[PDB]
């Protein structure tokens, strides 16, 4: 059974919800999911996490003493670490069918101006480690991306459950004045089946036209 | 302020925490976040909000009625209605700029397989509909996205390109590893200098498409 640690500043955000995919996938015991507040690995009595970055600059840099003192007590060396950055490699379908069969997930969560370097670099001499991206955009810490990657991961997990999908249809055949594309009632299957390799190509053309190469 | 209504059949999960950012910008007063379960707007005892697909294929669909009587009563013209799904239009940091301004978003959380299709359609006749996906892999329904969304958008709100390189902080050595020297030289164009090298460097390892490489 997969186990996954959560190490985060923002535990209550980060526990696991009965309500949601990684709930059903706790209570069917398919995963096991622990989250850890990093104040726990802190020194001082200002339970301090981060500090002044070197050569200056806004924002603040996570402390390696107190993220190596957590992940030396969490990780072993069959942890597969999973740093969410927006400076890190693309996290994609095929990551997270990879991760999908890791025994052990260790989810180091920080602020995005980052951990301290050597968090990663001292870990990667023990274990594998991956620092990936969600998307092209800034959030706060990795928080939300650690719940993106655990909801990608988790529903691949036996039991738990190229071009864009096009639009799907259910009942009634008519509604608002819109009915759905009768070809999809005719029992023509071969059929059905081009009509919405188009649909896909159409709707790929529109929303994601760098995935037809050209 | 900002307005967000958020419609999902896992309340729970979308509630706002205190001790978050978006938890921030609302005891900040910078926005109210309003969780709406799906299904307050279902007639039948079951509570149903899905149905199988016409024309076949996995997984269910969800209902256009019951979307099509929340998104009634939930949004007005001036509504931008976020739709997220792995089939959208790419959300990016562009976007998060542009929705930081929005005085009222609505963000309809469904299964990855979909929402009816005439839902967004009819949306569209009536308020702007912003059909989007947060990256190229896959999540059961909307909701995780949503956060995603709700995090990237409310950072930006007043008042709450390259890859950055590697940051260090105390102490300047560590298990061995000595902070790279130029950051502690004080040298403000030599580190500059450094720190512009590092995310050249690292992102045409991670992430050459953004200097207009191939992969
Ligand atoms: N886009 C992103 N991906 C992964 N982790 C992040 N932390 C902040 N932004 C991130
Ligand atoms: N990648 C994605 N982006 C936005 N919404 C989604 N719902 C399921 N997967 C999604």
């Amino acid at each position: 059974s997969m186990k996954i640690d959560v190490v985060t500043i923002f535990p209550e955000y980060l526990q696991p919800v009965r309500q949601s995919l990684p709930g059903k996938a706790i209570d069917a015991g398919l995963v096991d999911v622990a989250v850890h507040d990093l104040r726990r690995w802190t020194h001082d009595v200002h339970k301090s996490v981060d500090d002044s970055p070197y050569g200056g600059g806004p924002g603040m840099v996570m402390k390696p003493t107190v993220w190596g003192d957590a992940l030396d007590e969490i990780c072993t060396s069959e942890t597969l670490l999973v740093v969410p950055t927006p400076a890190g490699y693309p996290f994609t379908q095929e990551t997270a069918w990879q991760w999908s069969t890791e025994d052990h997930l260790v989810i180091a969560c920080g602020r995005y101006e980052g951990i301290d370097q050597r968090v990663a670099d001292d870990a990667a001499t023990r274990m594998r480690v991956r620092e990936v991206s969600i998307g092209d955009y800034v959030l706060n810490g990795g928080e939300a991306a650690a719940l993106v990657i655990i909801e990608a991961v988790l529903r691949l997990v036996p039991g738990v459950l190229s071009l864009l999908e096009g639009p799907s249809y259910t009942r009634p055949p008519s509604w608002r004045g819109m009915d759905v594309p009768p070809v999809l009632l005719s029992g023509d299957h071969a059929k059905i089946a081009a009509w919405r390799a188009e649909q896909s190509r159409q709707r790929t053309i529109e929303r994601r036209p760098d995935l037809l190469g050209f």
